[PDB]
């Protein structure tokens, strides 16, 4: 049922004290390869994880993209008949679904809809990304890459990118710098 199961292996939350913590998985990594085991989707990887499991191998070599780079990192198998888990939750896909009127994000006008490309020159994949991004920027200057639908009467939609340069704001709601975006959830 599930439907990121057909979805591509990108990072969208890692568990505190998890196996994934542990060897160093981040939000925004994409699992391409376990072993071996091709991971194309996050079924690929179920089923790679049960199988070396069953297989009695105990750790392994986990293939993931970052920043556009591969890397390689030795990852041990959850034990399958214990229930363990490796601890990564799919992506949230890092388009505005609504912007905090007065908001540093609103003040550059950023919009629902705009897809976040990249925070400070580094590509984006899910919105944790952009979190936690912001947080670390003590209140100085964050560049973020959109782009943005843009309806064309008598045509298709065309698409634009668009930079943009903005000073988070510190958040009276968490206590932490935040920009005032709001992803899509559905």
């Amino acid at each position: 049922v599930p439907k990121y199961l057909k979805e591509p292996v990108v990072v969208g939350y890692v568990q505190r004290d998890s196996i994934a913590q542990k060897i160093g998985i981040k939000p925004g990594d994409k699992i391409i390869k376990i072993n071996g085991y091709e991971v194309r989707t996050w079924e690929d990887l179920r089923d790679a994880l049960i199988r070396l499991s069953l297989d009695g191998v105990k750790e392994t070599t986990l293939f993931l993209e970052r920043n556009g780079e591969v890397l390689h990192l030795t990852i041990k198998v959850p034990n399958v008949q214990k229930g363990e888990e490796l601890g990564i939750a799919p992506l949230v896909k890092p388009v505005v679904g609504g912007v905090k009127k007065g908001s540093p994000a609103d003040q550059v006008g950023i919009k629902p809809g705009d897809l976040i490309l990249e925070v400070n020159g580094k590509k984006i994949n899910t919105w944790y990304e952009l979190v936690e991004e912001v947080r670390k920027s003590q209140g100085k200057a964050i560049k973020l890459k959109i782009l943005r639908g843009v309806a064309m009467p008598g045509a298709e939609d065309d698409v634009v990118m668009i930079e943009k340069e903005l000073i988070p704001a510190k958040d009276p709601k968490t206590g932490t710098y935040f920009i005032g975006l709001f992803p899509k959830t559905e």
